RNA sequence: AAUUUCUACUAAGUGUAGAUCGCAUCCAG
DNA sequence: GATGCGTAAAGGACG
DNA sequence: CGTCCTTTATT
C-alpha cells in the first residue's frame, strides 16, 4: 500500500537527449578536405530562404480555394448560432453544422488535383519553378532536387492549414470558428447600431472604399460571408470598421469611428464592431554593438523626429491653462493612482472623491457594486479632477509643473549623454563590457519612456463626450512620434541583456535528405549513421556517400579488439505499416487476400464502431498473422508471441502486441581495425557521443540524461526507454576567441564564491577559461527517446489520485508557499493537520558522498540586489536576477521530488490564476509558473536518480503522478498529485482557532467610529489578566459573511509592531490613550464612555488601536528575526497562539512564523478536499468539486481544529 | 570558473549538485 | 497558447 | 539490374 507506487507505466511521452559529438581521428580533416560542413552552413541559408518562395505559392494557392468556395449550411448555421436557449440537442446540431462548415472549406482543398503535388516532390522540381518569375529564384528552387526528403517537415506544418479539425493552425477553423463568429457578432452590433450611420456617410464608404462593387449593408447580410474567406475580402470588412485611405490619400471614415463619435458626444455606450483575424498564412533584433549604437544616435539625437514631438509636448503642456478642462480627459486605471499621488500628495483622495458623491451600511452585494461601478468608468475630465481639488489648489497648474519638470530631467540627461550623439563618436570597447556607455544610453531612454509611459494617460480611451481637439490635435500628432521608443527600448535591452556567447547553429545532412532518419538496420544503408560502443565509450558512425555499404562488409575480429555494432530493428506504428506491407502492390499480388479481408478493410468493418463486426475484425488479424509468418523480414527479427486471436477486443489489442513485440536491440561485434581504417581512409565519420560524465576524470552521479542514454542500451531495460529515430546533427560555430576568455592561471589561487563552503581559495595545476566551449567549433547531437511506449497502467490519473486519497487513511501533504522572508517555506502534514515537517528553503544543502554543503539562495538574491541598487538598476542585474531565481527553482524540484518520495505525499500548491500577490514576496508571479512547470514536467516521469534504475522510483520505473502540461490557465483545480489553491486567508490566519480578521478599522468619521463601538456585544477591562477583553458577533458587522463561528472574545494581548516602526504594549496603549480623554475603563462596560466621548482625535487613536490588534502579522523590514504571528483569540485551552513560542522549538507543532503559517494552510486546504472525497461515492469521485471557497475554508479551518 | 544545455558552483583537481523535449510551423497582445 | 515529426518499407527514377 | 531518392500507410 503506496499511494506513488500505482502511478507507473500509465502513458508514452517523448525526451530528447543532447550530447557534444567529438570528432575521432581523421575525421575533421576529412570532413575539411570534403568541404562538408561550408556546404551545410549554405544549405541551411538557402532552405530558410527556399521556405518563403514556398510560401508564395501556398498562399497563392490558399486565395483560389477560398474564393471559388461557397457556403452551403450559412443561413442555417448563423440563425442557431444565434438562439440562447438551445437545448443540449441543438448544441450537438450546431457542432455537426460546424464540422460540415469547416469540412466543405477542407474538402475544397483537398478535393483538387492540384493538393497532391504540393507536399510531393513536385512542387520544388515542376510546380514551383514555372510559378515564379525570376531567374535567381528558380535557381535557388533548383538547387533542392533530389533534396525534396529534407523538406518532409515543413510540408506537415503546411499540411495543418488545410485540416478539417478544430485547430489553432488550420484554414478552416479560422474561418468558421474565429472568423465566422466575429462576422456574426458584428450581424448582432450592426442591426442595434445601423440607423446612426448617416444615409451620407455609408455612400461615402461604398464608393471611397467598396469602390461601387457593393453595399456597405452587404457585409453584415449571412449569405455574404464568403466574400471574407479571403484575405482580399477581411481586409475590405476591416477597412469598412477601420477607415480607409485611397490612392490619393483621402481619409475615409469607418463605421466603429462613426460609433465612437455617437457614443462620447451623447454620453451614451453602444457597441462596436470586432475587426476580423488574417488568413493564416499572409503577411528581428540588432545584431552587432555599431547597429545597436546607429540606431540610438539616429531616433534620440537632439535634431531627431522623437526629440522634435518632445519639444512640440513641452509647447504644448506649457499652454495647458489655454485649454477646456472639462474637454480634457484621463484614462482610468493605474495613471490615476499615480496622478492623485503627484498633484495632492495621496492615492485614494481621488478615490474619495468619486467616493464622496458615491458613499451607511454595506452588505458585500452592495460593496462589489460599490467597488465594480467606479471601475466601470472609462476616464476623468481635468474638470471632474478639479471638482475633486480643494479650493486654492489647481489641478492643472500642479500638473504642468510635473509634466514640465519631466522634459527638464530629459534634457538634463541628453547634456550628460552629449558626447554619445557627436558624429566622431567610436565605440573603444564592447557594450556589455562597456558599463559606462550602456549606463548613458539606460538613463536617456528611461527618462523619455517615463515622460512617454506619464504622458499617456491623457486619452480616456475616448469614446468621450466633446473632447478639446484643439488639444488634441497637436497632442496626437506629437505623441505618435514619441510612442517609436517603447521599440527602440525593449530592443536595446534585450540585446545588452543578451549572453555573449552564440548558440546559433545548422543541421548536418551529408549530403542526404533523408540523413540518420531512423536506426533500423535494413535502413542503415539508406541514412548513412549508426552507434558504435568500446567499452564505456560510445559514437555515432557516419557512412560517406561514396562508401554508404563499407560498414556493412566489416566482420567480426577474433584477435583484435572489436567495436560493438548496434543492431536495431523497429516496427513503427503497425496500425499504419501493417496494412501497407500487406496491401501493397508487392505483397497482394504475392498473397492472395481473400475478398472478405479486402472487404473488411475497404468497408472499414474491423474498426471499432458502428461498422464494427468482431469476427470480422478477427478474420483480419488471422490475415495479418499468417501473413507475419510469410513475411519473414518481420518473423524472424522479432520473437513475436501473439495472444490468441479469439481473446482480442478489438484491433487495436493486436497492434498494441505488434507494436511491443516489434523492438529489439542488441549490439554485434566489429573488428575495431578495420572500423579504424575506415575512418582514416575517408570512408566512415566518427564522433564520440560525449558529455563530461563520459570523462575518464569524471566521478560521482551522473546526469539523468547520461542515465536514460546508457539504458537505452541496458538488457534490464525492456522498452521501458525506446531508442527513437529522427536525430540531428548540428555545428555551432565558436563565438569567442580563445584570447578574450578570461582565464585563472594555473598554479595561483582562485577565490572561492561560496560563504558558507569552508575553503575560500582553490589552486589548481592548469588553467580554467570561463565559457571554454563557444571558443571552439562543437558539434551537437540530439536524440529523441520514448518512454512507456506500450503504456499498461491506463486510468485516468485524477481519478485515481482521488481514489487512492479517499481511501488512504493517513493522508500527508505537502504544502508549498512563497514568502517574504523565504524564497519557498515548505510545511508537511498527515491527514489530521499535524504538522510533520517545516523548515525553509532558502538554502538548498548538496550531497556528494556524505559531505553536505549549503547554499544560501537568499543570501545571493539578497547580494545581487545590492548589485542592482549600485550601478542604478542596470539591464544586466534584472537578467542576473531572472536567471538564479530560474536555476534555483531546478534545484527545489529535487528537493519536492524527496519529499513527495518520502512521505508518499499530495502536493499543496498556489492557484495562480486567481490570487493575488503581493509582491512582499521575492518570487514574483512570473517564476513561480515556471516552477510550477517543472514541477509538472518532471513528475510525468519523476525518478531519483540514485535509486537502482529497475526499481519503482528508478530511471526505468518513474513515478507519472501528473498529466502532461497544457497551459498556465490550466494550471487549476487538481492535476494528479498536484492540487492548486486559492491563498486567501492563509497567511493572516490564527492557525489555532482559524480566526480571521473581518473589521474594517479605518477612520472615517466620528459616527461611523461610534457605530464600530456599539457594534460589540461587549468592551470591559479584566483585572484579574490585566486585558482589555473585546466580545463580539460577526453578525453584527458588514462583510463577516465567511466567518463560521462569528462569536469571538478579543483581547489586547501582548505586543504589536506599528508601521517607522514602533513597539506597542496594547493594554497599556489602551490605559494611556483612556487615560489621557478621563474614560474609567474599571467600570464594568465601558463601550457607553467611548461613545460619549465628542473627541475626534479620541476615535482615530482609538480605531488604530483596534487596527493593532487585530493585526496578527507582525514584521520589521530588514529584521529577518521578526515576522511573529500573534493571535488576540484564545483556543480551547485558554492560550493565546503566539508564533514565537514556536519558533524557538526544533519540531514545532504549528506554524514557527507567518511564512509557516501560509505553507501549513496551503495544505489544510488540500486536507479539506481529500475531506470531500471521505463524502462521496467511488464512481462520482470524478464529480467532486476541489475549489474551496472563503465560506468552506474558515468553517474548517475554525471546527477542525477542536 | 570548465558544462549537451541551464543555474549554483570549485565540490579536493580538466571537474561538483540539481535540472534539462528536441526540431520545425502556425496564431496571438 | 497550439500544430506536427521523432519511420521502415513500398515505390520509382535514372544510369 | 542496383543505387539513390521518393512516398506511403495510419487503432
Ligand atoms: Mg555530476
Amino acid at each position: 500500500m503506496s499511494k506513488l507506487e500505482k502511478f507507473t507505466n500509465c502513458y508514452s511521452l517523448s525526451k530528447t537527449l543532447r550530447f557534444k559529438a567529438i570528432p575521432v581521428g581523421k575525421t575533421q580533416e576529412n570532413i575539411d578536405n570534403k568541404r562538408l560542413l561550408v556546404e551545410d552552413e549554405k544549405r541551411a541559408e538557402d532552405y530558410k530562404g527556399v521556405k518563403k518562395l514556398l510560401d508564395r505559392y501556398y498562399l497563392s494557392f490558399i486565395n483560389d480555394v477560398l474564393h471559388s468556395i461557397k457556403l452551403k449550411n450559412l443561413n442555417n448555421y448563423i440563425s442557431l448560432f444565434r438562439k440562447k436557449t438551445r437545448t443540449e440537442k441543438e448544441n450537438k446540431e450546431l457542432e455537426n453544422l460546424e464540422i460540415n462548415l469547416r469540412k466543405e472549406i477542407a474538402k475544397a482543398f483537398k478535393g483538387n488535383e492540384g493538393y497532391k503535388s504540393l507536399f510531393k516532390k513536385d512542387i520544388i522540381e515542376t510546380i514551383l519553378p514555372e510559378f515564379l518569375d525570376d531567374k535567381d529564384e528558380i535557381a535557388l528552387v533548383n538547387s533542392f532536387n533530389g533534396f525534396t526528403t529534407a523538406f518532409t517537415g515543413f510540408f506537415d506544418n503546411r499540411e495543418n492549414m488545410f485540416s478539417e479539425e478544430a485547430k489553432s493552425t488550420s484554414i478552416a477553423f479560422r474561418c468558421i470558428n474565429e472568423n465566422l463568429t466575429r462576422y456574426i457578432s458584428n450581424m448582432d452590433i450592426f442591426e442595434k447600431v445601423d440607423a446612426i450611420f448617416d444615409k451620407h456617410e455609408v455612400q461615402e464608404i461604398k464608393e471611397k472604399i467598396l469602390n461601387s462593387d457593393y453595399d456597405v449593408e452587404d457585409f453584415f447580410e449571412g449569405e455574404f460571408f464568403n466574400f471574407v474567406l479571403t484575405q482580399e475580402g477581411i481586409d475590405v470588412y476591416n477597412a469598412i470598421i477601420g477607415g480607409f485611405v485611397t490612392e490619393s490619400g483621402e481619409k475615409i471614415k469607418g463605421l466603429n469611428e462613426y460609433i465612437n463619435l455617437y457614443n462620447q458626444k451623447t454620453k451614451q455606450k453602444l457597441p462596436k464592431f470586432k475587426p476580423l483575424y488574417k488568413q493564416v498564412l499572409s503577411d528581428e533584433g540588432y545584431t552587432s554593438d555599431e547597429e545597436v549604437l546607429e540606431v540610438f544616435r539616429n531616433t534620440l539625437n537632439k535634431n531627431s523626429e522623437i526629440f522634435s514631438s518632445i519639444k512640440k509636448l513641452e509647447k504644448l503642456f506649457k499652454n495647458f491653462d489655454e485649454y477646456s478642462s472639462a474637454g480634457i480627459f484621463v484614462k482610468n486605471g493605474p495613471a490615476i493612482s499615480t496622478i492623485s499621488k503627484d498633484i495632492f500628495g495621496e492615492w485614494n483622495v481621488i478615490r474619495d472623491k468619486w467616493n464622496a458623491e458615491y458613499d451607511a451600511v454595506v452588505t458585500e452585494k452592495y460593496e462589489d457594486d460599490r467597488r465594480k461601478s467606479f471601475k466601470k468608468i472609462g476616464s476623468f475630465s481635468l474638470e471632474q479632477l478639479q471638482e475633486y481639488a480643494d479650493a486654492d489648489l489647481s489641478v492643472v497648474e500642479k500638473l504642468k509643473e510635473i509634466i514640465i519638470q519631466k522634459v527638464d530631467e530629459i534634457y538634463k540627461v541628453y547634456g550628460s549623454s552629449e558626447k554619445l550623439f557627436d558624429a566622431d563618436f567610436v565605440l573603444e570597447k564592447s557594450l556589455k563590457k562597456n558599463d559606462a556607455v550602456v549606463a548613458i544610453m539606460k538613463d536617456l531612454l528611461d527618462s523619455v519612456k517615463s515622460f512617454e509611459n506619464y504622458i499617456k494617460a491623457f486619452f480616456g480611451e475616448g469614446k468621450e463626450t466633446n473632447r478639446d481637439e484643439s488639444f488634441y490635435g497637436d497632442f496626437v500628432l506629437a505623441y505618435d512620434i514619441l510612442l517609436k521608443v517603447d521599440h527602440i527600448y525593449d530592443a536595446i535591452r534585450n540585446y545588452v541583456t543578451q549572453k555573449p556567447y552564440s548558440k546559433d547553429k545548422f543541421k548536418l545532412y551529408f549530403q542526404n535528405p533523408q540523413f540518420m532518419g531512423g536506426w533500423d538496420k535494413d535502413k542503415e544503408t539508406d541514412y548513412r549513421a549508426t552507434i558504435l560502443r568500446y567499452g564505456s565509450k560510445y559514437y555515432l558512425a557516419i557512412m560517406d556517400k561514396k562508401y554508404a555499404k563499407c560498414l556493412q562488409k566489416i566482420d567480426k575480429d577474433d584477435v583484435n579488439g572489436n567495436y560493438e555494432k548496434i543492431n536495431y530493428k523497429l516496427l513503427p506504428g503497425p496500425n499504419k505499416m501493417l496494412p501497407k506491407v500487406f496491401f501493397s502492390k508487392k505483397w497482394m499480388a504475392y498473397y492472395n487476400p481473400s475478398e472478405d479481408i479486402q472487404k473488411i478493410y475497404k468497408n472499414g468493418t474491423f474498426k471499432k464502431g458502428d461498422m464494427f463486426n468482431l469476427n470480422d475484425c478477427h478474420k483480419l488479424i488471422d490475415f495479418f498473422k499468417d501473413s507475419i509468418s510469410r513475411y519473414p523480414k518481420w518473423s524472424n527479427a522479432y520473437d513475436f508471441n501473439f495472444s490468441e486471436t479469439e481473446k482480442y477486443k478489438d484491433i487495436a489489442g493486436f497492434y498494441r502486441e505488434v507494436e511491443e513485440q516489434g523492438y529489439k536491440v542488441s549490439f554485434e561485434s566489429a573488428s575495431k581495425k578495420e572500423v579504424d581504417k575506415l575512418v582514416e581512409e575517408g570512408k566512415l565519420y566518427m564522433f564520440q557521443i560525449y558529455n563530461k560524465d563520459f570523462s575518464d576524470k569524471s566521478h560521482g552521479t551522473p546526469n539523468l540524461h547520461t542515465m536514460y542514454f546508457k539504458l537505452l542500451f541496458d538488457e534490464n531495460n525492456h522498452g521501458q526507454i525506446r531508442l527513437s529515430g529522427g536525430a540531428e546533427l548540428f555545428m555551432r560555430r565558436a563565438s569567442l576567441k580563445k584570447e578574450e576568455l578570461v582565464v585563472h592561471p594555473a598554479n595561483s589561487p582562485i577565490a572561492n564564491k561560496n560563504p558558507d563552503n569552508p575553503k575560500k581559495t582553490t589552486t589548481l595545476s592548469y588553467d580554467v577559461y570561463k565559457d571554454k566551449r563557444f571558443s571552439e567549433d562543437q558539434y551537437e547531437l540530439h536524440i529523441p527517446i520514448a518512454i512507456n511506449k506500450c503504456p499498461k497502467n491506463i486510468f485516468k490519473i485524477n481519478t485515481e489520485v482521488r481514489v487512492l486519497l479517499k481511501h488512504d487513511d493517513n493522508p500527508y501533504v505537502i504544502g508549498i508557499d512563497r514568502g517574504e522572508r523565504n524564497l519557498l517555506y515548505i510545511v508537511v502534514v498527515d491527514g489530521k493537520g499535524n504538522i510533520v515537517e517545516q523548515y525553509s528553503l532558502n538554502e538548498i544543502i548538496n550531497n556528494f558522498n556524505g559531505i553536505r554543503i549549503k547554499t544560501d539562495y537568499h543570501s545571493l538574491l539578497d547580494k545581487k540586489e545590492k548589485e542592482r541598487f549600485e550601478a542604478r538598476q542596470n539591464w544586466t542585474s534584472i537578467e542576473n536576477i531572472k536567471e538564479l531565481k530560474a536555476g534555483y527553482i531546478s534545484q527545489v524540484v529535487h528537493k519536492i521530488c524527496e519529499l513527495v518520495e518520502k512521505y508518499d505525499a499530495v502536493i499543496a500548491l498556489e492557484d495562480l490564476n486567481s490570487g493575488f500577490k503581493n509582491s512582499r514576496v521575492k518570487v514574483e508571479k512570473q517564476v513561480y509558473q515556471k516552477f510550477e512547470k517543472m514541477l509538472i514536467d518532471k513528475l510525468n516521469y519523476m525518478v531519483d536518480k540514485k535509486s537502482n534504475p529497475c526499481a519503482t522510483g528508478g530511471a526505468l520505473k518513474g513515478y507519472q503522478i501528473t498529466n502532461k502540461f497544457e497551459s498556465f490557465k490550466s494550471m487549476s483545480t487538481q492535476n494528479g498529485f498536484i492540487f492548486y489553491i486559492p491563498a486567501w486567508l492563509t497567511s493572516k490566519i490564527d492557525p489555532s482557532t482559524g480566526f480571521v480578521n473581518l473589521l474594517k478599522t479605518k477612520y472615517t468619521s466620528i459616527a461611523d467610529s461610534k457605530k464600530f463601538i456599539s457594534s460589540f456585544d461587549r468592551i470591559m477591562y479584566v483585572p484579574e489578566e490585566d486585558l482589555f477583553e473585546f466580545a463580539l458577533d460577526y453578525k453584527n458587522f458588514s462583510r463577516t459573511d465567511a466567518d463560521y463561528i462569528k462569536k469571538w472574545k478579543l483581547y489586547s494581548y501582548g505586543n504589536r509592531i506599528r508601521i517607522d516602526w514602533e513597539e506597542v504594549c496594547l493594554t497599556s496603549a489602551y490605559k494611556e490613550l483612556f487615560n489621557k480623554y478621563g474614560i474609567n475603563y474599571q467600570q464594568g462596560d465601558i463601550r457607553a464612555l467611548l461613545c460619549e466621548q465628542s473627541d475626534k482625535a479620541f476615535y482615530s487613536s482609538f480605531m488604530a488601536l483596534m487596527s493593532l490588534m487585530l493585526q496578527m502579522r507582525n514584521s520589521i523590514t530588514g529584521r529577518t528575526d521578526v515576522d511573529f504571528l500573534i493571535s488576540p483569540v484564545k483556543n480551547s485551552d485558554g492560550i493565546f497562539y503566539d508564533s514565537r513560542n514556536y519558533e524557538a522549538q526544533e519540531n514545532a507543532i504549528l506554524p514557527k512564523n507567518a511564512d509557516a503559517n501560509g505553507a501549513y494552510n496551503i495544505a489544510r486546504k488540500v486536507l479539506w478536499a481529500i475531506g470531500q472525497f471521505k463524502k462521496a461515492e467511488d464512481e462520482k469521485l470524478d464529480k467532486v468539486k476541489i475549489a474551496i471557497s472563503n465560506k468552506e475554508w474558515l468553517e474548517y479551518a475554525q471546527t477542525s481544529v477542536k
